[PDB]
C-alpha cells in the first residue's frame, strides 16, 4: 500500500572497498540507477550519492551513502528527514551473510542481525526498525571471527556472478517493490533460482 520513496544501497566508499562484498547494496542501487537512466549526484547535504526518478507520480530517491557503513544512518536520516519520507517508504539493500550468493530476499522490519549499516539506520531513524530490506546473499565464511575479513574481501568470480544474478532477479521485482507490494515481490523473488 505504501509506495517506495527511498532505496538505499549500503557500502563502504573508496577504492579499498570497491567491489567488496559489503557493498552488495550499493551495487544493486547502482545497477538500478543505470537501468533507470538515473545519475547519481555527490550531495554533501545527504552524505552520499543521490539520484531520483519519477514513479507513479512521486519522486523515488536512490541513495548510496558515502559515510562509512557504520554511519549510514546519518545519510539516510538526512535525506529522509529533508523529504519527510517515513520508514515504511524506505527500502534498504544490503549484503546478507545468511544467504549464499545467488539468493536475494526481502524482509520488512526485524533486527539488524549484526549488520552495522542497518543497526545505524535503525538508531538514526528515531529507532525505527520498520523499513524494508533487500537482502543480497553473500555467503558466510563459517565463523564469527572471519566475518569482518570476509565482507571486506572481493568474492571469487563464481560468487560475484551469482550475486549479480540475485541482483538481476531483484530488479525483476522492481515493479512490485516500488509499489510497496512486498508479498508479491516476495512470492516472485523467493521463487527464482540462481
Amino acid at each position: 500500500m505504501t509506495a517506495v520513496q527511498l532505496i538505499v544501497g549500503l557500502g563502504n566508499p573508496g577504492p579499498e572497498y570497491d567491489q567488496t562484498r559489503h557493498n552488495a547494496g550499493a551495487l544493486f542501487v547502482e545497477r538500478l540507477a543505470h537501468a533507470q537512466g538515473v545519475s547519481l549526484v555527490a550531495d554533501r547535504k545527504y552524505f552520499g550519492l543521490v539520484g531520483k526518478f519519477s514513479h507513479q507520480g512521486k519522486d523515488v530517491r536512490l541513495l548510496i551513502p558515502t559515510t562509512y557503513m557504520n554511519r549510514s544512518g546519518q545519510s539516510v536520516a538526512a535525506l529522509a528527514g529533508f523529504f519527510r519520507i517515513a520508514p515504511d517508504a524506505i527500502l534498504v539493500a544490503h549484503d546478507e551473510l545468511d544467504m549464499p550468493p545467488g539468493v536475494a530476499k526481502l524482509k520488512t522490519g526485524g533486527g539488524h542481525g549484526g549488520h552495522n549499516g542497518l543497526r545505524d539506520i535503525i538508531a538514526q531513524l528515531g529507532n525505527q526498525n520498520s523499513f524494508h530490506r533487500l537482502r543480497l546473499g553473500i555467503g558466510h565464511p563459517g565463523h564469527s571471527s572471519l566475518v569482518s575479513g570476509y565482507v571486506l574481501g572481493r568474492a571469487p568470480r563464481s560468487e560475484q556472478e551469482l550475486l549479480d544474478t540475485s541482483i538481476d532477479f531483484a530488479l525483476g521485482v522492481l515493479p512490485e517493490m516500488l509499489a510497496g507490494d512486498w508479498t508479491r515481490a516476495m512470492q516472485k523473488l523467493h521463487s527464482q533460482k540462481a
